């Protein structure tokens, strides 16, 4: 309906599929209105709105937890302790396209490297007392 926010697109209330994900547990929340039909910046949610996609990407977020861990970790570990792409391959063994793999969670098919990532981000000396 308008924008003089950003002045992009035109928030307005129009329910549609919001996936929460697209690289593995693709989960859309097919019906959350809010305001929205252009563009995906400059939106908004009611209680109910909000409600709805909420208990969706929830459940889902919950109910995907369960895994090992996430893509979010693992990364956040090697970019903690600035474990290089060479060295955390030649200690833990992310391999060649590890980064990106396990960015989506294809590469990590809960290995040992995440074992030792998960207590290297406590033990950034680990690496060397275990390598």
């Amino acid at each position: 309906m308008k924008c003089p926010v950003c002045h992009q697109g035109e928030m307005v209330s129009g329910i549609k599929d919001i996936p929460y994900t697209f690289r593995g547990r693709k989960t859309v929340l097919k019906g959350i209105h809010g305001l929205y039909c252009v563009h995906c910046e400059e939106s908004i949610m009611n209680k109910e709105e909000s409600d709805a996609f909420m208990a969706q990407v929830k459940a889902f977020r919950a109910s995907v937890n369960a895994e090992t861990v996430a893509p979010e970790f693992i990364v956040k570990v090697r970019k903690k302790l600035s474990l290089t792409q060479k060295e955390a391959s030649e200690i833990f063994g992310g391999g060649v396209n590890a980064f990106s793999r396990y960015e989506k969670g294809n590469a990590q098919p809960h290995p040992s490297t995440i074992k030792l990532l998960r207590v290297l981000d406590k033990h950034p000396e680990l690496l060397n007392e275990i390598r």
